[PDB]
């Protein structure tokens, strides 16, 4: 029926570093990326830290006067794009120009943007709002800049699903090339929520850590002591491309994406089931999709996101799904070093499931230090992994109780 | 080798009226649902009318309390999907549910709830954000709150492409049901951006008509005294059925959805290309998908949204693809009378396009007086035209080049 998906080029920007490698070199150390906000005063704020993008120069990507017209999270999204079509090696001609495409997502795109004109509007009224401010702010605008700058004229959207957006921004992409609608896409998401509003309305909610005094320690997913997830900031992105067109050009392939899986809880606006049965139906499903039965799954990158209720239902999930094999696989949180995307955890989640399936190793679930009631599987605690990965499983769950999976796979 | 997709129910809210019927009523009428707007002070604004949901009761789909949480644009896309599940008659069971998803976007997403909390953060800080202010915001909350409300277990996303989301959003739930992911979708857009930030964004870039002295002359595609497109609020939703799930149950068939087309223009962030080349590859990606030659379309319902480069750039691409068929063929843009619903643009013209079909009758461009240089088409000009229509087209185009169209056909 449908044609194999591969990786070809990977991308991304996190609080552990401004490109894969970097990231990833963080990740297999057990390091955090959380730290005390900078760029605004969170005196007034009950949680003043958070997973920063460290010293990036958009000046790499783009023109000083390109980059004032957008948003940070659009920056963010093109930095990680660039850099996955040049890990990629691809060659962009008339021939294939419409054969490729771009799914880019966000959660909750450009906050920073609309903060400061709202600012604007507020104190001077609507004519000191940027002629810019629409197109510079939503989320579409990734997958947009990201097609002209490139010439790229295939599938060109983008996905909004919370939590899930970066998830379900590959698995869709994947579909395109599957169905004959494109031979390459670049595919995940970005966000940066780190403003008043973003700090502001999660805080209201009561949803963050607000562990002040101890910012590296606050993102403990599956421990006993977790109070909240951790607001991070940044990109990925992936080159999926159709097999043979691969192999034709001698692409490098990191891996091959085998299963992308969908569900709803249809339980709750923010909480999952205590059971975690929308999840397991997602994960089933990609699974099922994969032609793959649950003990052929020897890593999984858990969503993982250190909520009281959401860390235990993913357990539950799992236990569900793999039964006995539940004890078997590695099963880790990458959020305990990187908190959490949002939009774009998805995506950077995915980079680190095939770097695992590259290097053979399972990434550290961090602050782990009490594993709370019925947390016995093997979650990576505290230290890096080698084991044999032949297929890693990625979870993304998001508000709405939206959920999705992917699953990659060791290519021969 | 894939399944047939057909529409067994529709749903909507409109400046023409609070469901389907009273709109499509509006629209074969030639009435404008444009007016001064009443729910804020625009005396600082170039812009001062919009198309604005009247009368709207929120309470007929929702509690108060469940509604106090929900953002405008959330409540609207609610209220068409609840009518479009309803006109299905489908009733959802655990033998179906996780055979139902959800796929309803937007544009811009919660503004005004933005607007108000950033409102309430500068003039009195982070603490009296509201805690339902995230999850009462975002995009993809029509389809958490629809599956949440309904018990829908499917696909469960959301779309943001500007004003070519709620096609995409269509399009795409259409691909889910033929692929064998979902029996049934929701599928549709919804938006609200007549606020303080969506007037003053759209007015900045000089993009809105600023014919205040006659609102229900604005809106006037391909009229040469064009100045902008006219902001309106609602939503559109549409019940996507496999067919011989349909068949079945013995359900209602509106019309089939037979082609959908993506492409990316690769060009501008806001501006198409002049001749209107990336629309012209996506009707023909549509009818290709469609197995339809171009000179089987009797009927489109044009993006249309009376910009200056944009209704041009849509003759040309027309005539590009139709030949000398173009002339045969009857095109309207019906935001002559509804104005631009954005995100929920896609979704109205989709159901325009299949009452059309279902009344053999080419609703009318009202208010085109003095067609421009080129545009000699049937336009449908002022009055509604009976006529024989099996195949009719929708299109919508969107920032960042981004361009989406569908396909349906009387159904036998
Ligand atoms: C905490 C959170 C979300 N939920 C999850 O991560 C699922 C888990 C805890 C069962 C989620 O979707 N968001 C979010 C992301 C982007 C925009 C809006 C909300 N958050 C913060
Ligand atoms: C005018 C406008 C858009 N562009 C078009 O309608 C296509 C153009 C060739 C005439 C568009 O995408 N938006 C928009 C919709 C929702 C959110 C953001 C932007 N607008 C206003």
């Amino acid at each position: 029926s449908r044609r194999r998906v591969v990786i070809t080029g990977m991308g991304m920007l996190s609080p552990l570093g401004l490109d894969v490698p970097s990231s990833w070199e963080g990740i297999l150390a057990g390091r955090s990326g959380i730290a005390p906000i900078e760029h605004m005063d969170l005196s007034a704020y009950s949680t003043r830290f958070g997973g920063s993008v460290k010293g990036f120069n958009v000046e790499e990507y783009l023109s000083a006067k390109e980059a004032r017209k957008l948003d940070l999270f659009i920056q963010y999204g093109l930095a990680a794009s660039f850099q996955a079509v040049r890990d990629s090696g691809l060659e962009v001609t008339d021939a294939n120009r419409e054969r490729i495409g771009v799914s880019m997502g966000s959660g909750i795109g450009g906050l920073t943007n609309i903060e400061n004109n709202c600012r604007s509007l507020f104190e001077q009224g609507p004519r000191r709002i940027s002629p810019f401010f629409v197109p510079g702010s939503i989320i579409n605008m990734v997958s947009g800049f990201l097609s002209i700058h490139l010439g790229l004229q295939g599938p060109n959207y983008a996905l909004t699903t919370a939590a899930t957006t970066g998830t379900h921004s590959i698995g869709m992409a994947a579909r395109n090339i599957a169905y004959g609608e494109a031979d390459v896409m670049v595919a995940g998401g970005s966000e940066m929520a780190a403003c008043g509003l973003g700090l502001g309305g999660f805080g209201a909610a009561r949803a963050l850590s607000t562990r002040n005094d101890e910012p590296t320690r606050a993102s403990r997913p599956w421990d006993r002591d977790r109070d909240g997830f951790v607001l991070s900031d940044g990109s990925g992105a992936l080159v999926l491309e159709e097999l043979e067109h691969a192999r034709a050009r001698g692409a490098r392939i990191y891996a091959e994406l085998v299963g992308f899986g969908m569900s709803g809880d249809a339980f709750h606006m923010t909480a999952p089931p205590e059971d975690g049965a929308g999840a397991a139906r997602c994960m089933k499903n990609a699974l099922r999709d994969a032609g793959l039965d649950p003990r052929q799954v020897d890593y999984i990158n858990a969503h993982g996101t250190s909520t009281p209720a959401g860390d235990i239902a993913e357990i539950a999930a799992v236990k569900s799904v793999f039964g006995e094999h539940a004890h078997a696989l590695s099963m880790s949180s990458t959020k305990s070093m990187t908190g959490h995307l949002l939009g774009a955890a998805g995506a950077v989640e995915a980079i680190f499931s095939v770097l695992a399936l590259r290097d053979q190793v399972a990434p550290p679930t961090i602050n782990l230090d009490n594993p709370d009631e019925g947390c016995d599987l093997d979650l990576v605690a505290h230290e890096a992994k080698p084991r044999k990965i032949d297929v890693a499983l990625s979870n993304s769950f998001g508000f709405g109780g939206t959920n999705g999976t992917l699953v990659f796979r060791r290519f021969a």
